[PDB]
C-alpha cells in the first residue's frame, strides 16, 4: 500500500466511523434560514422537504396546459436512442461519452414523441435567469431559506419535461442545487464528494447522438480547433446496476437514494455526486447557485489529485 | 515530487489562490446570527469584533476589584519558570513538553507574584463557575449571534488573569471558541488547520514542573502505571522567532496576526491553530463549544496521515 492510499484509507474510516453523508435528512417543514444555513449547508448536507410548496404550478402544470399557455411555441429538445444524454454509449468497439441529439420542435411533437413507448427517447432542458405566466405560477420567494445561506441569486433556473426512459448518469456539479419536483417524482441516488476514490472514473472520446437520412442513430466524434479528439473525463459505474468486479473500489461506496415527489424540495450541495431517474412526463425546475468557496473545495481538488 | 507531495502543493496553491484562511475579517458591528453562520461558521473563518461587548466587566475588572469583590479567595493557580504552560522546554539536553506547576494560592499573593518580575510566572485559568458579585458584571446572550450556530451550552467557560510573560505555544482546540479580552490585550498568531504540512510538529517525552527543596524548578517526565514515560505530539516551531533552516516548510505557512482588545470578541473556529500572548495582567473569558463532524475534519484526520 502506497502512502496516498493509506491517506485515502484514512480519509474513509474516518468518514465511516462518522457516518458522514449517510443519509437524507427528511423534513416535513421547511425550515428557518438559520436552521437551513447552520444543519445543511454549513454541513455540506443534502435534505429533502415533504410537501413543502402548493404553488399554483403544482396542480396545473401538465404538457397540455402547457402548450396551451406556452401558445405551443417551438422548443429545444435532446433525443437520444438509449435514453442516456450525456452518459457512455458503445460504437465500433469504441466506448464514447455521448452528448444529446439537440433539435428544435413544436412542443406538440414532442408531447406525440413521448407518447410513442417505441420510439427514441426525449426531453426538454431550458435554462434561463409566456415565461411569465409561467412565472405567476411560482413563487420563487418561497426558497428564501434557502437562498439566504447562498447569499446570491440564483445563477440559473432550469425546466425540464421528459421521459421516463431519459436517465441522467452520475455526475457532479459546482451548484448549490435546490430542486423543485412539479409533476411527477425524480429518484436521485446521491454518493457525498468525500468517496471520490470509490467512484471509478475514466478517459473517453467526446460523441454526439446524429441521425441518419434513413433514420438510424449514430455516433459522431467531437473535433478540437486543430481538428484532433475531444476527451472527456466521466464516471465508469452505473449506479443502478454497478459491475462490482470490474469496480471493486466502488464497493467502499455508500450511495443513499431518494425519490422527490411533487411539492417537496431536495437540497442537493455543491459536488455531490447524483444520478437522476423519474416518472413519465416529469416536470421539474431547479435553481443553481454558484458555490462559495470554502477550505472543502480545496481539499476536493486535492482529492481529485490523489484519484488519479 | 512525490505523489502526496503533489497533493499537498495542490491544496495549498488552491488555498492560496482563493485566498481561504488568509486574514482575520474585522467588524466594527456585531453581525446577525444567519451572517455569522454563513459568513464565518460555515467557512471555519476567524473573525474580530470591535468595541463589540459593554458588559460591566469591561471597565472595572482588575486583580484589585476581584480581590475586593470576590473576598481573597483561594484560587488555582499555574506556575512555570519560563512562562510555557503547555509549552516545550530541555533540561539535561532532554526536549520535554511540560505542564504548569498547579498550586492553590490567595488572590493577593497572586497579585503580590504578579507584581515580583524576578518571581516565577503566574496565571489563573478558572474552568466555569455563577458567583453573584461577578455573573452580574457579564451578559453571555450578547454571544447568541455566534451561539446559534453552535446551537448548545458551551462546554467550557474560561475565565483568565496572568502575567505577561506567560505564552501560550501553538496548539488546536477541538472547539468553537468565543474569546472576549475583559482587560488588556491578547495578541493571537493564527494558521488554518489545511495548512498543517506546513507546520512542524514533533513527539516529546511530557514533563510537569516541580520545585526542589531549595526552592529551584525542574522537570518531572511523567509515567503510567507500568512506568512507561508519557508522549505528547506538539508543534515544534515558534511563530515569534521561527527557525526556518530547521523548518523550511514553515516559510509556505501564512500567519495571521490579530490584537484583541478590552471588549472586543475573537471568534477562534475549531481546529485552528493558535498561539497567545497578552499584556501583564490582561483578564479575558472565553467560550469553547463543541465542534460539529462534517467532512472537513475527515480530510484534516487525512491530512494528519499525509504529514507524518
Ligand atoms: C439532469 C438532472 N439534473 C441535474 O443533474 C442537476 O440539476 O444538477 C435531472 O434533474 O434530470
Ligand atoms: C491559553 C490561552 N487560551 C487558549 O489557548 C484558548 O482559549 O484556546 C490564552 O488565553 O492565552
Ligand atoms: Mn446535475
Ligand atoms: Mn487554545
Amino acid at each position: 500500500m502506497s502512502e496516498v492510499e493509506r491517506a485515502l484509507d484514512v480519509l474513509l474510516q474516518e468518514a465511516e466511523e462518522l457516518c458522514i453523508g449517510s443519509s437524507v435528512v427528511e423534513l416535513d417543514r421547511i425550515p428557518t434560514a438559520l436552521e437551513f444555513c447552520r444543519e445543511f449547508y454549513s454541513k455540506n448536507q443534502p435534505v429533502v422537504i415533504r410537501k413543502a410548496l402548493n404553488w399554483p404550478a403544482i396542480g396545473k402544470w401538465t404538457p397540455k396546459y402547457l402548450i396551451e399557455a406556452l401558445g405551443d411555441r417551438s422548443v429545444d429538445v435532446a433525443i437520444t436512442p438509449n435514453g442516456y444524454a450525456d452518459g457512455l454509449a458503445t460504437q465500433n468497439g469504441q466506448e464514447y461519452f455521448v452528448l444529446p441529439l439537440e433539435t428544435k420542435m413544436k412542443l406538440s411533437e414532442v408531447v406525440r414523441r413521448l407518447d410513442d413507448p417505441t420510439g427514441a427517447v426525449h426531453y426538454i432542458q431550458k435554462q434561463n435567469s409566456d415565461l411569465p405566466e409561467l412565472a405567476a405560477d411560482l413563487r420563487v420567494s418561497d426558497l428564501d431559506f434557502a437562498q439566504q445561506s447562498f447569499n446570491k441569486p440564483p445563477d440559473a433556473v432550469n425546466f425540464w419535461l421528459g421521459d421516463e426512459r431519459a436517465v441522467t448518469s452520475m455526475h457532479k456539479d459546482p451548484y448549490e442545487n435546490v430542486y423543485c419536483v412539479i409533476s411527477g417524482h425524480k429518484d436521485f441516488v446521491l454518493i457525498p464528494p468525500h468517496q471520490l476514490s470509490c467512484v471509478p472514473r475514466g478517459i473517453y472520446p467526446t460523441g454526439v447522438y446524429k441521425t441518419s437520412d434513413s433514420g438510424q442513430f449514430y455516433i459522431e466524434p467531437l473535433r478540437d480547433e486543430e481538428g484532433s479528439d475531444q476527451f472527456t473525463e466521466w464516471v465508469s459505474v452505473d449506479p443502478l446496476s454497478p459491475d462490482l468486479a470490474k469496480y471493486p473500489e466502488y464497493a467502499r461506496a455508500k450511495p443513499l437514494k431518494v425519490r422527490v415527489h411533487a411539492g417537496d424540495i431536495l437540497y442537493l450541495p455543491n459536488y455531490w455526486f447524483h444520478h437522476v431517474s423519474q416518472s413519465h412526463k416529469c416536470i421539474a425546475v431547479n435553481f443553481w447557485y454558484d458555490l462559495d468557496y470554502d477550505s472543502r473545495y480545496c481539499y476536493y481538488r486535492m482529492l481529485e489529485q490523489m484519484t488519479s
